[PDB]
């Protein structure tokens, strides 16, 4: 039943519940005229939500507040932004006038501000390292090293083995790299690795964009971007 990007008109937003306290959510965006679906995540914090990314602009993040409490009903406290891009921090100020805390690592705080993007609120400590890993309530956030971006982390819900991989993890049916201007390929394969090594127990991987699958998004990913990188 998951939406894919025909099924979800620009400016609305789309809940999937993963497992019990896990939903994504999917929108999508006009872009170098075409249109993409997104995904984030919402993690259950008690009575309380975390919301891991924007759903991709001003628009669409308050069509996901809008829908959030009415599927949901639960506040929205908390959000993280995976990376710089505005797929991910575009909709922060919208965040942040509903009263959400949002949050970035500093490298991303610094990449929003170069590149002109909606810059989160908060610093957050512990992940300028590769293989470093911090918790933040319901999550472990992990840093793997740069891949789609040098400040890319992902996300595992422990309670639930979901692993968010946001733009660093590719769905399926995407066979080739795109937007790849800010990535290291070099380092991106090594990255996944890293992210195996780390989460070998995640039963869902939910990719930046696409269908969830499994852990054998990972090698799909480190599969598309080495054939990207030899072309
Ligand atoms: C423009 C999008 C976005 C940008 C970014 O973060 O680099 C920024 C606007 O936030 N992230 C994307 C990504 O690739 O992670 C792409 S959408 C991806 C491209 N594509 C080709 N076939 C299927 N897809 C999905
Ligand atoms: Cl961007
Ligand atoms: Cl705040
Ligand atoms: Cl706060
Ligand atoms: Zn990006
Ligand atoms: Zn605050
Ligand atoms: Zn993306």
């Amino acid at each position: 039943e998951y939406p894919t990007v025909s099924e979800i008109p620009v400016g609305e937003v789309r809940l999937y519940q993963i497992a019990d306290g896990v939903w994504s959510h999917i929108a999508t965006q006009s872009f170098d005229g075409a249109v993409y679906p997104s995904n984030g995540l919402i993690v259950r914090d008690g009575d309380e939500l975390l919301l891991i990314d924007t759903a991709w602009g001003a628009k669409n993040t308050a069509a996901l507040l809008a829908e959030i409490e009415k599927q949901i009903g639960l506040p929205v406290t908390r959000a993280v932004s995976t990376h710089f891009h505005d797929d991910r921090v575009g909709g922060v100020d919208v965040l942040r006038a509903a009263g959400v805390a949002t949050y970035a690592s500093p490298s991303t705080r610094r990449l929003a501000e170069v590149e002109g993007n909606e810059i989160p609120t908060h610093s957050l400590e512990g992940l300028s390292s590769s293989g470093d890993a911090v918790r933040f309530g319901p999550v472990e956030l992990f840093y793997p090293g740069a891949a789609h971006s040098t400040d890319n982390l992902v996300v595992y819900v422990p309670s639930a083995s979901v692993l968010y991989g946001g733009c660093a993890i590719y769905e399926l049916s995407r066979t080739s790299a795109g937007n790849v201007a800010d990535a290291d390929l070099a380092e991106w394969p090594t990255s996944i690795e890293r992210i195996q090594q780390h989460y070998p127990e995640a039963q869902f991987v939910i990719p930046g964009h696409g269908l969830p699958g499994g852990l054998d998004l990972l090698k799909h990913t480190t599969n598309v971007v080495k054939a990207h990188t030899n072309r």
